[PDB]
């Protein structure tokens, strides 16, 4: 009840900034997460015993893969923390509760392979979930863990609030499927520009929460250059492993996953920044002005990749 989490001074200050890096000390990440829930939600949102038991079950169910791991879960939860703290009065009690949990759980039991690789492999999960294959699986794992004895961190919510929060989490996790991002942003762009965007329209909030989820999920591109560059290695480590597995299935992978075409990474990063990242943080900044630092950091990292191509680094 009267038990606050406190971080050292440097972390206490830097955790409030969008570009914060959670550091290489795994044993501090749970405390960092709880700190962010207490400041974002309140010391009352969750029974600390239940929350702590939930956090460690979620950690156990992330795998030791190069990128889609426990560090990513906490990194994406921190970007959401930053968006929520800079947009205080725009989000309901339940939304602040739901979205931090959604972010922590959004890649549960990820194996480092795309939906396309599961489909080409003919993985059982591809037969169970025809679209957003891993994302339906990640939500499934969230419900499973929530149903372990002593793990239901929402037990103090009413029946209807409980259904609302699980629906917030489900939509939030499905939205992290980048195949759904393109259409969601295009619709949000049209709505903002024609002036029809209405945050009291539930289907509109849905879309805006989806875009926040894309923004948090891609937040590696919003870090300081050395963090962005070193995360890109983890990202390509999985892509090239998947490429290797495509070749084993007798399929030439797209160049992005072919470790023979490493040379082409700088240009591929440019395309991703231009086709995905910049559009994402631009629309987010239009709808939520205080998220501008994400757009600014993203632009700075585009410039850094342009410099890599020009042989200036
Ligand atoms: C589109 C393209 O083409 C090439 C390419 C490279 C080398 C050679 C030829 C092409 N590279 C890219 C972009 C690489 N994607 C990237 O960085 N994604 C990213 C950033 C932050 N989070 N995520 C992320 C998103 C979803 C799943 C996993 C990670
Ligand atoms: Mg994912
Ligand atoms: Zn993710």
């Amino acid at each position: 009840g009267l038990m606050q989490f406190t971080l050292p001074v440097r972390l206490c200050k830097e955790i409030e900034l969008f570009h914060f890096d959670i550091g290489p000390f795994e044993n501090m990440w749970p405390g960092i997460f709880v700190y962010m829930v207490h400041r974002s939600c309140g010391t009352s949102c969750f029974e600390l015993e239940k929350l702590c038991r939930f956090i460690m079950s979620v950690k156990k169910n992330y795998r030791r893969v190069p990128y889609h791991n426990w560090k990513h879960a906490v990194t994406v939860a921190h970007c959401m923390y930053a968006i929520l703290q800079n947009n205080h009065t725009l989000f309901t009690d339940l939304e602040r509760k739901g979205l931090l949990i959604a972010c922590l759980c959004h890649d549960l039991d990820h194996r480092g392979f795309s939906n396309s690789y599961l489909q080409k492999f003919d993985h059982p999960l591809a037969a169970l979930y025809s679209t957003s294959t891993m994302e339906q699986h990640h939500f499934s794992q969230t419900v499973s863990i929530l149903q372990l004895e002593g793990h239901n961190i929402f037990s103090t919510l009413s029946s209807s609030e409980y259904e609302q929060v699980l629906e917030i989490i489900r939509k939030a996790i499905i939205a992290t499927d980048l195949a759904l991002y393109f259409g969601n942003r295009k619709q949000l762009e049209e709505m903002y520009q024609t002036g029809s965007l209405n945050l009291n329209n539930q289907s509109h909030r849905d879309r805006v929460i989806g875009l926040m989820m894309t923004a948090c999920d891609l937040c590696s591109v919003t870090k300081l250059w050395p963090v962005t560059k070193l995360t890109a290695n983890d990202i390509y480590a999985e892509f090239w492993a998947e490429g290797d597995e495509m070749k084993k299935l007798g399929i030439q992978p797209i160049p992005m996953m072919d470790r023979d075409k490493k040379d082409e990474v700088p240009q591929g990063q440019l395309g991703f920044y231009n086709a995905v990242a910049i559009p994402c943080y631009t629309t987010l900044t239009q709808i939520l002005p205080p998220t501008e630092p994400l757009l600014k950091a993203c632009r700075d990292n585009l410039s850094q990749w342009e410099k890599v191509i020009r042989g200036e680094e």
